[PDB]
């Protein structure tokens, strides 16, 4: 039942789900920032409370309720006469919507506080789970303090025109529900982490937050404006401003929110094609705007420059490493033809993502994990090696882990007859072929998953021929070998006697058959 | 005494008073930037030398005393023509301000040096104290030449307006008392290192140089202004730039400094929506300005950016190493459940400050802040592992140090049955259990302090079983191991043969019982 379930219910913070609902907390504060501001400083959104009035030449001069057409073209700003119901009768459809969408946004806040109240934290790499702990853990923490202070529903008494007291509302008291930003902040982190474009994400994020100090700048705008006085100087909203209303665009609550964004836009990424300050008031708030406009400015240029310089930097580190040889080259006066060669096994692998190394595994990685990813691409390639048939899995865990990546380029020797062989070839991503002393190939060519030379990594008496190759062996085209060396295989074998015993007996088998 | 506590007393310049005092110094040197600057070029600041007179039409027109009225909507600046006494009966309150707060900021300098005569100096690791001692270490250097320049009184003599002999003061002959920026240099640094936020500490001092730079160059402009003259054409402050004085505007000593410090705003950040110059004189004063004001908006970004590199250097360095990962895990055609194991331990330790390794420690610091944290960590856990019980303190000492952490997920296993010995692990931030062959936990959890495998680190002879793990052993959570290899024992051991014997035979006692 619902009864149980809410009882024993607690959360764990690192599901899918649980992102998801950061994401629905993230929406609902979103939504607090953006109206809380707009309805404060335009109040226009909720319906008008007053009427606006405007002096009108019909037979003679009177006061009359302004039309579309007294609103452009104006001589003088409206003046306002408030309604004795503060326009509740006819705006009472535009007030419920606006009490929905912040009942909606509460009830989001208390599931979300119910699940910070059952959260699971983790204790000793474990998640808890147990009621109990949980709600202690809660309490412990001073969390409740912010769960409760960004809720207290204060905006529903003293937020809304209360025409009986002739009170008109006070709707920036829902600011306390935006210091639920600690749920915003891991939302954004937990996208990003999941994002397949981080950098692109981070500017994102960055220009979103610009656009919200760009609409808050806006409502300052307008305050400030409506609070000097509208239409007073040319600065401020208003008919005095002839970039506010132009000749013949009419003052609406749309168009003053909209020159508000603009002129904001305008001051804050400082383009400054707008009006001058007229009086020191507006030339103090003009002046710490234009500073913080700057600050912002350099923090896109920085944000944007960061993300270029990121995303360009192991190309950046290829050109160095390519640039280096080509200097060394010309420093030691090598040969035409071994530049070109060399350049163009830099390029092909430049254009294959190679990097010529597994240290991003051997570094980065734990040795579990390292172990793991080595088992999984090498020990079924070397259970069959056919002197590694009936050996201890150990040993060769071990021997993956041991096994050093070796690159050609197309015709290129691996060996040559009578060459020190001290090592084991397991061919991947290739196609070799062994050659009668530089003529036609021989026998066989060697695909993906062969390997060459594992009976001359035995000291074994005698044998048939030294530590000499015996064989000559070049690649067809590029070719990637996973590479055994002797010592390392000696290592691992005198970590395992029995296994010592069974390679020497197969190895001397091999060879005597 | 007072007598005998001045005649000893030495300085010591790493308390926490004498950073307090060097706060002190830096007021007083911003005091006497600011307002030695604004004194000289706006000299209102002190009270008005001369009185305004305008030309006023009444009957007809005379030439009165400016009112606040006869200062908007000017046909013609101002004249002046000085008083009797350049002001002094009726501002001697401002100009007695301006001079206790001019001495209280020289008894400040006078402490300064006195402390900068009695300071003491670091030679040979101490600090040195004796008088004698500094007092010969500050005359062989020079110091006493700033701050002896520093201090001449020449201000207070020929920096205020003497009606005697009509000399109006100059209050630019202050200058001297900003030689002593040294210590303000440093008040700045030993800030920044003890600041919690280094980054926005040093962007916070670039932009208060930046409004030091445009509060001079305000003071610069309006200079310029006069000197050219106010009001001659429409670029200098004055009633011809429309501007400066719009319609209802009047010109008194705010507007000025407030304008002042707008256009020197607008140019010095390259917004440059300010009048353009008229005279020759003022386009090379506003192009050399732009040229500045161009330098200026380059460094503020410059500083921005790399306030914003530097911070986000760790996210972009795992992102690279997890970028490397990926590619190799999608080049050798890894399992997809374990690149997702492998993207789950990552973002875990990504969300824990981990960075796997020690390696902060062991580089940075020196070997005794080495041994001194390691052996805080690990000393009294390695202790109570039943062979270590009764051994030298300097083996633990050398243990301690060799001790290798190992990470591991949950369901991880540490140890299988039949699998080689060679190593110890005690258990740190986690739990790990015992379990009858991927069954059920047969016997005992370890908790944190636990450690397993103390006895397949001995060579004893037999035992009861190898060199095999001969348990079952799995990660509950995430767990972090510590690690005693087996090399690193038996070193330390060779190092103490009556350790050696002590463990020797404790092993054998604890195998046999
Ligand atoms: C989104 C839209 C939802 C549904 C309807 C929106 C109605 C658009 C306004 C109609 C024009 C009235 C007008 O024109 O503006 C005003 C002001 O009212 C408004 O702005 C209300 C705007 C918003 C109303 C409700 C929005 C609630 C939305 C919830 C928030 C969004 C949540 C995000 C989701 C999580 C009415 O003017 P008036 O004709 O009374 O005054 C002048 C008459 N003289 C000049 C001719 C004489
Ligand atoms: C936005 C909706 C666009 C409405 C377009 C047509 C309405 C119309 O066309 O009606 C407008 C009247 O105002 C309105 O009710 C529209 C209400 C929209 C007010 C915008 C205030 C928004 C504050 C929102 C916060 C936004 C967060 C943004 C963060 C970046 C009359 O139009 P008028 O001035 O073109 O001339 C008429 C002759
Ligand atoms: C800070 C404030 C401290 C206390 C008082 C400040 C008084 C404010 C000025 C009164 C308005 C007079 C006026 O309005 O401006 C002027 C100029 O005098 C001043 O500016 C003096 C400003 C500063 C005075 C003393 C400041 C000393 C502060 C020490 C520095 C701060 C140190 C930082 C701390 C380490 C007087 O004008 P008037 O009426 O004689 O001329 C026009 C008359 N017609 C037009 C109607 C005919
Ligand atoms: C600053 C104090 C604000 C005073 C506001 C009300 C005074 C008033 O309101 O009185 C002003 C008169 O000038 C004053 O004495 C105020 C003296 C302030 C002069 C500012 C010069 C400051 C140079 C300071 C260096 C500052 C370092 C800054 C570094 C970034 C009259 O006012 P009004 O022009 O508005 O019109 C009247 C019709
Ligand atoms: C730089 C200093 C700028 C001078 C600011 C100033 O003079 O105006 C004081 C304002 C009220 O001024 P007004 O609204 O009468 O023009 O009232 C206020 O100052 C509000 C407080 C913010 C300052
Ligand atoms: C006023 C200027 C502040 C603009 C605000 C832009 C902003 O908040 O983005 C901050 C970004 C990095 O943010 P985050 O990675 O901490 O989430 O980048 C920054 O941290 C730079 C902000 C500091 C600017 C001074
Ligand atoms: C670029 C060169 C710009 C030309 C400067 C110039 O012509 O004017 C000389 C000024 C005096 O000029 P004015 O005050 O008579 O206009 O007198 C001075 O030049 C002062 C010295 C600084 C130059
Ligand atoms: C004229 C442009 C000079 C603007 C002055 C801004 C400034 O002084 O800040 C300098 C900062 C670093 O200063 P600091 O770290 O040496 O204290 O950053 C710089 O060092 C850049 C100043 C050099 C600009 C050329
Ligand atoms: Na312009």
């Amino acid at each position: 039942r619902i009864r149980k379930y809410l009882a024993n219910y607690t959360q764990d913070p690192s599901t899918d789900n649980f992102y998801y609902w950061t994401c629905v907390v993230t929406v609902a504060y979103i939504y607090n920032l953006l109206f809380v501001i707009a309805r404060q400083v335009f109040n226009d959104l909720i319906g008008p409370s007053s009427q606006s009035l405007c002096r009108f030449y019909n037979n003679s001069t009177t006061q009359v309720e302004c039309t579309y057409n007294m609103l452009t073209n104006m001589k003088e700003m409206p003046t306002y006469s408030q309604y004795p119901d503060l326009g509740w009768s006819k705006y009472w459809h535009f007030r419920m919507l606006w009490v929905f969408f912040d009942l909606l946004m509460d009830c989001v806040y208390l599931i979300d506080t119910f699940l910070n109240y059952r959260m699971g934290y983790m204790d000793q790499g474990l998640v808890v789970r147990e009621a109990e702990k949980v709600t202690k853990a809660y309490w412990q923490s001073k969390q409740y303090r912010i769960d409760g202070i960004s809720l207290i529903p204060l905006d529903y008494i003293l937020g809304w025109p209360i025409p009986y007291i002739n009170w008109r509302g006070l709707p920036i008291l829902r600011l306390n529900r935006l210091i639920r930003y600690k749920r915003v902040r891991n939302c954004l982190e937990r996208t990003e982490t999941r994002s397949s474009m981080p950098n692109a994400f981070r500017v994102v994020v960055v220009v979103w937050y610009i656009v919200i100090i760009i609409h808050w700048n806006a409502c300052l705008y307008f305050w400030i404006s409506e609070w000097i006085g509208l239409g007073t100087d040319a600065w401020v909203y208003g008919h005095l401003n002839k970039q506010s209303l132009p000749d013949d665009i009419t003052d609406t609550l749309l168009r003053r929110y909209v020159y508000s964004f603009y002129w904001s836009t305008l001051i804050l990424t400082t383009i400054g094609e707008v009006p001058s300050p007229v009086r020191n008031i507006e030339y103090a708030f003009v002046t710490l705007d234009l500073m913080c406009g700057v600050l912002i400015f350099a923090t896109i240029v920085g944000n944007v420059g960061s993300m270029i310089s990121n995303m360009s930097a192991a190309r950046t580190e290829f050109q160095n490493k390519m640039d280096g040889i080509k200097q060394y080259m010309e420093l030691r006066k090598v040969s035409k033809q071994l530049e070109i060669r060399v350049i163009k096994w830099f390029d092909y692998l430049w254009t294959n993502k190679q990097s010529l190394s597994d240290q991003q595994v051997l570094k980065v990685l734990p040795d579990k994990l390292q172990a793991e990813i080595a088992m999984q691409v090498h020990f079924e390639t070397l259970r069959k090696v056919r002197i590694f048939q009936d050996c201890e899995a150990g040993l060769l865990a071990e021997l993956v882990l041991k096994l050093q990546l070796q690159v050609f380029s197309p015709g290129d020797f691996i060996c040559k007859k009578g060459d020190i062989g001290r090592e084991m070839y397991i061919v991947k991503r290739g196609r070799l072929q062994v050659v009668d002393d530089d003529g036609k190939k021989v026998f066989v060519t060697l695909q993906e998953g062969s390997v060459f030379g594992e009976l001359s990594i035995l000291n074994i008496a005698g044998s048939k021929n030294g530590n000499r190759r015996t064989a000559n062996v070049r690649s067809v085209g590029y070719t990637d070998l996973f590479v055994l060396s002797k010592t390392d295989l000696w290592n691992a074998l005198r970590e395992y006697p029995d296994a010592r015993k069974l390679l020497l007996a197969k190895g001397r088998e091999i060879l005597k058959k």
